[PDB]
């Protein structure tokens, strides 16, 4: 568990933003594309992986599933790769409202920027230090991955 | 004061940039490529850094990154307190410098199962931060901010 993320992707600007969730503490890292290939999907989570201890994604939808791009990027990895299936249903309202919170931002920061990536990024940051402990999403991962290690 | 540090470093390959943050007190490091190094692309590498682990200070790779008005407008934004990069303690330049070659070795032994560059930095900073030393730069940033924050 202190292992599972969670691959979602959104629109703005007809543009698209692509999201790692880290399920246990609702961190994220983000980035804008011009759209969701396998590619970019592979190139992301090969990112991701290098920066946090990814055991497991469940991808956004079927065809990253189905990517062979992808599966080269999760078998490089060593990630597990699954479905993103909301066999408890309350994840996908978990997930819309990531993704409106998450717009909210960027619209408030939306001046500060010239470019969507900028933003976005400025989203990524505000999201993950606002306090809940109360502890922010990026001490939560820090705090679930340390005590994973010492076990 | 350690678990906050961080350096910049940028190096060269194929005629690109590679830039690298390296957290001192872990030898954990992010990096990515860029066609050159700009203050735009320093300024928007340190928002993305900024927004993933807690960036207290940054050691600016050269002075016009220093002077840089959008690098210090993000580090501002982004609450990180800029400074140089002078190595006071020698010791840094030099292990900067193989870190540098650690990271070509990787991304030459890598080249070939990725077309592109970008591709095989990543590539590199995944097997870097991985690397048992028997714990790993992943392992000891987790455990140094873990540390301070409890
Ligand atoms: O003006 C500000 C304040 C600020 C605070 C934090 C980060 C960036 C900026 C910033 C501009 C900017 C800078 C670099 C970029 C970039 C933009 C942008 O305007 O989108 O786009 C890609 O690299
Ligand atoms: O530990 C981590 C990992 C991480 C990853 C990304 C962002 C912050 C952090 C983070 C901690 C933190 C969190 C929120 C804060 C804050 C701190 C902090 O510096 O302790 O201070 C202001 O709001
Ligand atoms: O073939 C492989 C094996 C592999 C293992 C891990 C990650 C990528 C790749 C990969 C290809 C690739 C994929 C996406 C990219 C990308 C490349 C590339 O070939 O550089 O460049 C930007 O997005
Ligand atoms: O805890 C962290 C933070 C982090 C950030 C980035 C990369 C790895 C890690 C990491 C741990 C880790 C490290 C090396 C390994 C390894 C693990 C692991 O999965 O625990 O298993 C194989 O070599």
């Amino acid at each position: 568990s202190p292992g599972i993320w969670q691959l979602d992707c959104t629109h703005l600007e007809g543009k698209v933003i692509l999201v790692a969730v880290h399920v246990a503490s609702g961190y994220i890292e983000a980035e804008v594309i011009p759209a969701e290939t396998g590619q970019e999907t592979a190139y992301f989570l090969l990112k991701l992986a290098g920066r946090w201890p990814v055991k497991t994604v469940h991808t956004d939808n079927g065809s990253n599933f189905t990517s062979t791009t992808v599966k080269a990027a999760c078998w490089w990895a060593g990630i597990k790769q699954e479905d993103g299936i909301p066999y408890n249903p309350q994840s996908q309202g978990v997930i819309e409202s990531m993704n409106k919170e998450l717009k909210k931002i960027i619209g408030q920061v939306r001046d500060q920027a010239e470019h969507l990536k900028t933003a976005v990024q400025m989203a990524v940051f505000i999201h993950n230090h606002k306090r809940k402990g109360g502890y922010s999403a990026g001490e939560r991962i820090v705090d679930i991955i340390a005590t994973d290690i010492q076990t």
